[PDB]
């Protein structure tokens, strides 16, 4: 399993953090997700199976402007 992190916006409750992380957690490659309400930042253990892209459009549909910051 690879990390990515990227920027989560509109989040402000953990119902939201909730939301983002078990969607995240049920795609398919995703094992981990540590989600942190200070910074505004989500971040996902995946493998190979997933995809960035899709975790942050998943978002985007969950209902938080995101951005991929980093895969690593």
């Amino acid at each position: 399993a690879r990390e990515v992190i990227l920027a989560v916006h509109g989040m402000t409750c953990s119902a939201c953090t909730n939301t983002i992380n078990t969607q995240l957690r049920a795609l398919k490659g995703v094992t981990k997700c540590d989600i942190s309400l200070v910074t505004n930042e989500c971040q996902v253990t995946y493998d190979n199976e997933v995809t960035a892209d899709s975790i942050k459009e998943i978002i985007e549909d969950c209902g938080f402007d995101c951005e991929i910051l980093r895969d690593s």
